[PDB]
């Protein structure tokens, strides 16, 4: 029960998502394209998305599809995550490893920034096996 961790579900159409790691008191975000894969090796795209509020993981916004469609973004995981390296500064020095916890997503994964060999400020959402 360490770092709060969330993950938001985009539905839709065409559903979407982002991943949320929250970091001492401040919640972190990372924004799709992401789905399932093998890794580590084929890192997620992780968009380092604004600082969403602490709890209000529980509703994000957009349209209760249940009407007659559109797609409503809540929660979906909601749980913790245990940092495998420094939480608090791999996420500022660009080194993340860490353990998800919670409903429905959980394992161990690195997020990267990628300043070096790739975009600029994106991360790389792959698989924590140094293992």
């Amino acid at each position: 029960g360490l770092l709060r961790y969330c993950v938001q579900k985009h539905d839709a159409s065409r559903l979407h998502y982002d991943f949320r790691l929250e970091l001492d008191g401040t919640l972190k975000s990372w924004a799709v394209p992401k789905g399932p894969c093998l890794d580590p090796a084929v890192k997620r795209l992780a968009v380092q998305v604004e600082d969403h509020p602490l709890d209000y993981a529980d509703f994000e916004g957009s349209i209760p599809q249940g009407h007659y469609g559109a797609g409503d973004v809540i929660v979906w995981d909601r749980g913790a995550w245990t940092p495998l390296d420094d939480p608090r500064e791999g996420l500022e020095k660009g080194h993340l490893s860490f353990a998800l916890d919670g409903e429905k997503l959980s394992g161990r994964w690195h997020l990267i920034r990628t300043n070096l060999r790739g975009k600029q400020s994106q991360w790389f959402l792959v698989k924590a096996k140094d293992g």
